[PDB]
């Protein structure tokens, strides 16, 4: 139980902040991949594309809930260079006071390559990303109050630990998010960040993939969890309480796949959103799903507009007149 | 028959010259590949590590040829940054005079991760490579003579088919090498550089890759080529007659697994510089092994020594006496 004061309704959002280089490749990543190979592969794509966005999935998650409207503060670890990316971030209204700017390291690198069905393959190069294992959430908390939720993304293998630690003590709801960094977290790594989450997001894969690492089944998770959240791709969003009585949201549909770095990220902060405003699960998600395929339809993260109108349509024309209602009226 | 004077006796290098950005992942690739989810990967790996250096499979191979006192001319396309890494090629004998400037184009770029068992998964970014589709052979060959051989590796995709026109036309023999390539290649694409070549080189994985994508088996392949070159890793390398006959080498026994980038253009380069040399085909992959094995033990594609006394010694553990005697006489 923490005394301290509510920061009333701030999102912390700890995770990493990058510099993203996004390329695509003309072809198919599966008719490349040779089952009988898969064993010790020899990939190499041509790609037709390169561009730079700013990226990390706690930068990500920051600015769209910023441009949703919500009070959100970005904890993390950047390089020198930051001064930049932070001006961007404060003019949708994230917090950027606690970012960590190291006086060595460079930015983090996010180097990706996406096919022309949406898969990807992605290199990440931590840099300035390692020093977040020197920030204390405490002395974040002891600025602006309690956060009545902490979302702990992708970031140092290290710091994800720290910071669901640091969770537990202080008392803290958290939202265990380690989706893009389970390839190189052990199963131990993957076991110590899951228990007391109030809410556990991945996809599919990465369901599978935790699972496969942990040794855990679906049981011994769900046991340890408020809500799993596991986004299907088409097919929608699975939202499974303990029981597990299971909310499905299907998808937005998409006028286009143009890029789908950051879809995860975005339906986690319209989600979050949702739920800081009063949402229920069903109607959380709607809004998630929204944002989501908004980031689809732009190349990068946080190349997306938010236009009121335009959502409104949007979200009667998939989920009908009253989802759409209720969803802006909290917005 | 091209009545044209010969170059005697050069060997030329057709294929990408780059800079190559290395990376470690300290995991398991397949570890992280689910059978059923291959379907659409999406795979991000945190590495731990990044260093940059000269790179493309013609400026590796034409490095090695000319490390080995051959005569080689490299034939590609670079952006004007390629003054310092010609000085470097120039320093090993390598005749730059062929190589394209781009006027505009930046030379381009290979992103490659490393996994703990040496798989590989890479981008390249093709910038001032493109340009090599506006290359001609016919005046190479006009300034320097007909080559003993023309080698036609990963390229600009359209320059890899009219390279290999080129010297169809010319008569001149040629190597397909389209290795690096065959991911984004088409069927159509891959079959129309196959016939009448020389040599075919790929390794076990390309190999596969090739009869799948092209729907040709083997026999329709070795019907149109005079010897192919398949490497097997650990198990060394295979020999093929269009018989077919096969002699098979075993590698160099490694003391380290360093960074596999450039291991095939290296045996690549020390093979065909055996064949020049009048060397039998087991000798030149003998040869061609322990090239492979030096490029292993080191990082980066052109990073390793030449030392003829430690040559000597390596060849006759892994070969014996005789093998190390005609090999090194030859050099
Ligand atoms: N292995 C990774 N580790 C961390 F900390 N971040 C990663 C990783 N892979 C992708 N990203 C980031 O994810 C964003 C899209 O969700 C992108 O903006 C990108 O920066
Ligand atoms: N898709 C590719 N296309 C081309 F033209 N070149 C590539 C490709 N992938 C790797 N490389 C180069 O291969 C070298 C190692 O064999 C490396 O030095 C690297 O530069």
């Amino acid at each position: 139980e923490d005394l301290y004061f509510q920061s009333h309704m701030t999102i912390a959002v700890t995770g990493s902040i990058a510099t993203d280089h996004l390329m695509r490749f003309p072809g198919r990543f599966s008719e490349q991949l040779l089952p009988e190979h898969l064993h010790k592969v020899s990939l190499s794509f041509l790609v037709d594309d390169l561009v730079m966005h700013r990226g990390g999935v706690a930068g990500n998650m920051a600015f769209a809930i910023g441009v949703l409207g919500g009070e959100v503060a970005l904890v993390g670890a950047a390089g020198a260079d930051f001064a930049d990316y932070r001006d961007w971030l404060k003019a949708r209204g994230v917090n950027c006071d606690h970012v960590l700017i190291s006086e060595t390291a460079h930015t983090a690198r996010f180097t990706c390559t996406t096919d022309v069905d949406m898969a990807q393959i992605a290199s990440f190069y931590p840099g300035a990303m390692s020093e977040a294992r020197n920030i204390k959430l405490a002395d974040v908390v002891s600025a602006i109050g309690k956060p009545e939720l902490v979302i702990i993304g992708a970031n140092d293998p290290e710091a994800m630990f720290l910071h669901t630690e640091e969770c537990r003590k202080l008392g803290l709801a958290f939202a265990a998010d380690p989706s893009q960094q389970l390839a190189r977290l052990s199963g131990e790594e993957i076991r110590r960040l899951v228990n007391g989450a109030a809410y556990l997001f991945t996809n599919d894969y990465e369901w599978d993939l935790l699972l496969s690492k942990t040794g855990w089944s679906e049981a011994d998770v769900m046991a340890q969890i408020d809500l799993r959240v596991t986004t299907l791709g088409p097919k929608g969003v699975d939202l499974v309480e303990p029981d597990g009585t299971t909310i499905h949201v299907g998808v937005v549909p998409e006028t286009s796949q143009t890029d789908p770095t950051g879809v995860g990220d975005a339906f986690r902060a319209g989600f979050l959103t949702g739920r800081s405003a009063g949402l229920g699960l069903e109607r959380s998600a709607q809004l998630g799903s929204l944002v989501a395929v908004l980031v689809l339809e732009s190349t990068g993260t946080q190349e997306w507009q938010w236009d009121y109108e335009a959502a409104a349509s949007r979200l009667a024309g998939a989920y009908g007149e009253h989802a759409a209602a209720e969803i802006v009226a909290v917005l």
